[PDB]
């Protein structure tokens, strides 16, 4: 039983199919300017909480989403959450406010530029993460900033292990309570922006990050992630993508596979090389939720790829 | 007259109240995450076309749009069409389709990184600008590839001279096309990214371009614009603006007064100032069309900013 803290949203999502990088010029006026066509829109189901739960379910974990909806959109979401055998225990249902909602424009690098519309999101709070009945792990994911520090501080009073991802969340951060958080968690699973942003507003080094947890994760796209102690780093590498459709869950799927890997007292190379693995085959589709391998599926992959059954 | 061809749209500005150039990383993997609340949409009047003729109708011009939008949700374009003065005569209708959408995700340096629905945009070509009568001067801006093509072609024909400014629909061209709409151009107007965006496909520099046409015309955001015309070149001031709410457009309101300009006969440092001042005029507001100042207030403006009236 793993709970899982973070938004729960709805995406509508606009992937370039290039890098951004390609096309900024630093010596004009305007940095990039980029118009490409898109077909009919399709909303589709995100949020931090949602994909990493949904990710954690594909492997065959239990997957306890705790976060917030609004009732006037909701139930597409909870039904959703009934098919998949999501158990919705700490998913509230607020009457009369909408659901989280992100516009979300990136490339095939995964620079994610994100207009969101926090709306249930900014009550997160109304959750306590204390209160949850037999967690054996959690994660602390992009939520409202309230719920965010609640939650940090709950579980590392109840000395539930967490990892903790303020991916999206860190504006809503400053140096006093970025710190606190991160003294609070048990892990930390950033992508590399993220990390630099977490350096530069914790004024610490990622030596002095790396002390102060029990590992230390940075992932890197498909140059794959380095998870760190403060006695030896694994590089883990990037699984090869099948094809390169739309990176956007990619981290939360990753963080999928850690969880997972934590929970069953992986190696960390194993725990990593999971991740990865999810990762890859998230990339392959269209959306955070869109792929739907199966466990035997992710299995043989895995075996295909490192030479044994995870 | 003025014939004014490119696409007629509705726009979903996203504008960062910010400037990307300050959060990217380019010693990262990840060159930028963003995610910036928001507060919920207003579907603007925006579209090339639509932008452009409004200028020009602000300043007391004639301006005939020549594009085209989608039954299913054109009436509410039109009837303010007829609201603001626009004649409608070439504005063609296409039974049971989606009028041009965009997804356009900005910052206060106009950076767009849009996701365009074009759906009626992609009949434009179904408008023949050698039909339009009593037409002076155009612009052939961005609109579907056919469509672009044909007005290129057309006009020059039918001995009306234009300016051609492609900006959103470089990525449709070739060397081959592209050079031969700058050769059937009498000006080219583009934004500073976008004018090395040619160069790099025609192969052709900047002095090179310059030569065949009339007049090269390159705007610069807050740093205004450049005219280079065979006997001299401008420099053009930008007008401090009011305040920066949302950029885009505003190379569309320029070209508005470019084209007041030509057709009234002004020099090339008068026209492309009123250029500068109704750009200046359009980032004080959200949207493209947002801005409705009257004759009054541009001339008081103009003078306040330059010491003369045009
Ligand atoms: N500011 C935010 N707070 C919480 N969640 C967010 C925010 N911005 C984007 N998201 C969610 O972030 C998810 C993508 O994250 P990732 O899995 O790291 O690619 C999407 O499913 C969005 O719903
Ligand atoms: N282009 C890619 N090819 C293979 N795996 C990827 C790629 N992008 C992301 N991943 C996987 O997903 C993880 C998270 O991606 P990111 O959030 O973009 O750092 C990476 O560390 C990889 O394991
Ligand atoms: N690919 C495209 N084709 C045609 N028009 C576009 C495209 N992308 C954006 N636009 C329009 O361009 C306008 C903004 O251009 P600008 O006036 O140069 O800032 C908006 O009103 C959009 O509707
Ligand atoms: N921040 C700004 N302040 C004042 N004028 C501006 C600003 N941005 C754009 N303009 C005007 O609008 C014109 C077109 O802008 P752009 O399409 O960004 O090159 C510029 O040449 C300026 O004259
Ligand atoms: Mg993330
Ligand atoms: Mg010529
Ligand atoms: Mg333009």
């Amino acid at each position: 039983a793993t709970l899982i803290c973070g938004s729960i949203a709805y995406d509508n999502i606009m992937t370039f199919e290039g890098r951004f990088r390609e096309h900024i010029l630093p010596d004009q006026v305007h940095l990039i300017n980029l118009s490409f066509l898109v077909p009919t829109m399709r909303r589709e189901f995100g949020g931090c909480a949602g994909n990493i739960a949904y990710a954690l379910n594909l492997l065959g974990g239990d997957a306890r989403m705790m976060g917030t909806l609004g009732a006037v959109d909701a139930q597409p979401y909870l039904d959703r959450m009934d098919a998949l055998g999501l158990s919705r225990e700490y998913v509230r249902v607020l009457p009369d406010t909408y659901s989280a909602q992100a516009m979300i424009t990136t490339d095939l690098d995964n620079n994610q530029i994100t207009a969101f519309h926090p709306g249930a999101m900014m009550q997160s709070h109304v959750n306590h993460a204390g209160e949850a009945k037999d967690i054996k792990l959690a994660i602390v994911g992009p939520d409202g900033f309230q719920g965010m520090v609640q939650h940090t501080e709950e579980l590392a009073q109840a000395g539930v292990p967490f990892i903790f991802d303020p991916g999206q969340g860190l504006p809503l951060f400053d140096g006093a309570t970025l710190r606190r958080s991160i003294e609070l968690a048990t892990y930390i699973a950033v992508n590399d922006y993220e990390a630099k942003l977490v350096c530069d507003k914790t004024g610490w080094s990622e030596d002095e990050i790396a002390s102060r947890v029990q590992a230390l994760i940075i992932t890197r796209g498909e140059h794959g992630a380095t998870i760190r102690h403060r006695d030896g780093t694994e590089q883990i590498p990037a699984v090869r993508a099948e094809r390169v459709i739309d990176p956007t869950g990619c981290g939360d799927a990753f963080r999928g596979g850690l969880l997972y890997g934590i929970e069953h007292g992986f190696d960390w190379a194993t725990a990593g090389r999971l991740a990865s693995l999810m990762g890859a085959l998230k990339i392959a589709h269209q959306g955070p939720q869109t792929y739907a391998p199966t466990r035997a599926e992710i299995d043989a992959r895995f075996e295909t790829a490192f030479g044994y059954r995870p």
